[PDB]
């Protein structure tokens, strides 16, 4: 049940997205052959409701393209470069499919970290269609973790499909960390690393949470964190943090 | 007054002030819509480092000042060394990113409303909801009108809690389905929605169950009359004079 029963210490951050494109099936085969345990990638519905990996509300950062995914058909997106801003030997990827990555995830044994990231209002849809594909691709012995920093994408991925394991994505630990988590029903909390406070830390793992960071690029800072009770990190360079560890 | 703001909600609000020449949530840019007429003006907030409520849209200070960093781990005294200004044009070097307090100043002296949109520091919505709530008890005009908005679920819970008579709107990009739940869970008047997921039949739903709609962000004239012929209520603009302009000439 429980993905936090399987919580490694190194998640590859929308894949190993150092040095492949974020967000695609290059970044999910690189974390793969790096021994990666797991991956984090975002997920949303594309112009005609299908989920699709991809961070920014906008097409411009990381495609050939120009406008809202969230109003882009999926046959649209799918013509897009999502890779050659990273560099040219990676022009052939293309903004993935949910399926696709699951089927990409599944091949190395990976844990997936899905980050609920739905157009603000679409929460219901993005949950609703995103849980249908995964209750019917996603291997019953891997590891499945929603997260969000969205309310109702929390609470939608509780009321359509209970028994996954839930992270709370915040910047800063809330004052009323304890309420909310209780609330929403989530076993983990996930900050970013600039504020990350070690007695709060102590405080939130002794009340029986884990707690992850991102997204950590530094090996010093990575094993200084372990050293105060991070309970994994969030990195686009995950072989370098991981090498960091284990030596 | 400042209670039910939406009573007096104008056709046109300034997006970050006159952010399509001034640059963005400056004082320059509430100037600038004090002196071309605009009615309200929009603009974001959230914490510093030390806990002091400012206006700036971003979580990092690249984009719109020569700093680096995120705005919610830098202190004031640094911010207030920050060029807010240059990046937008060299005559407004001088600008620095606002307090809170700095902008109810210049807003109140050309008698604007404010929709001052919270953009807490994810985690940090209780604490930013009640220092800003401090400030404008104490300096917010109670004859102006003021609405609280925001994307973020603990901001505006936080707002009805800390501060209940001031009318809320719910900021999305596109309409919910559940829209009508959603407005009676946050208890909010207006339902304020990206341009591009503008639909006129959600839209007529909304306004007959007595909400108002906003969309942002229209620079084009053209564009803003189509919507307002079709129900919207509000557009926020970079150019809001000359989306006035466009209403009271059209014939
Ligand atoms: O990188 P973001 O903006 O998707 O958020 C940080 C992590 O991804 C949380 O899962
Ligand atoms: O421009 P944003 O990103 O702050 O979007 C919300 C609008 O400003 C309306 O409050
Ligand atoms: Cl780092
Ligand atoms: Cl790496
Ligand atoms: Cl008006
Ligand atoms: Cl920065
Ligand atoms: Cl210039
Ligand atoms: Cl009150
Ligand atoms: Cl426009
Ligand atoms: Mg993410
Ligand atoms: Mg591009
Ligand atoms: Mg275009
Ligand atoms: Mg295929
Ligand atoms: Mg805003
Ligand atoms: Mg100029
Ligand atoms: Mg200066
Ligand atoms: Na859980
Ligand atoms: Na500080
Ligand atoms: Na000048
Ligand atoms: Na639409
Ligand atoms: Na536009
Ligand atoms: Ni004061």
């Amino acid at each position: 049940q429980s993905a936090y029963s399987f919580l490694p210490q190194v998640i590859a951050h929308r894949g190993s997205s150092g040095q492949a494109p974020e967000n695609t099936l290059a970044s999910l085969h690189l974390a793969g052959q790096q021994g990666i345990k797991w991956v984090e990638i975002d997920v949303m519905l594309s112009g005609d409701g299908i989920p699709v990996i991809f961070h920014d509300d906008y097409l411009s950062r990381t495609t050939d393209g120009d406008g809202l995914i969230y109003k882009t058909p999926l046959a649209e997106l799918k013509q897009l470069d999502a890779g050659s801003w990273k560099g040219q030997e990676y022009q052939q990827e293309t903004i993935p499919t949910l399926l696709e990555a699951i089927e990409v995830i599944s091949q190395y044994g990976m844990g997936l970290n899905l980050e609920l990231k739905p157009c603000e209002g679409l929460e219901e849809e993005t949950i609703a269609a995103s849980v249908e594909v995964l209750k019917q691709h996603w291997p019953q012995d891997l590891p499945l973790l929603f997260s969000s920093f969205n309310y109702f994408a929390l609470v939608s991925a509780k009321a359509l499909w209970p028994e996954i394991a839930r992270g709370y994505n915040v910047s800063a630990i809330p004052s009323a960390w304890q309420e909310r988590l209780e609330h929403l029903d989530c076993a983990g909390l996930h900050i970013h690393q600039s504020f990350f406070d070690v007695q709060q830390v102590s405080d939130i793992k002794a009340a029986g949470y884990k707690v992850l960071a991102f997204t950590i690029n530094d090996e010093s800072l990575a094993l200084k964190l372990y050293n105060q009770g991070l309970d994994a990190v969030f990195s686009d360079y995950p072989q370098k943090i991981q090498s960091a560890i284990d030596s």
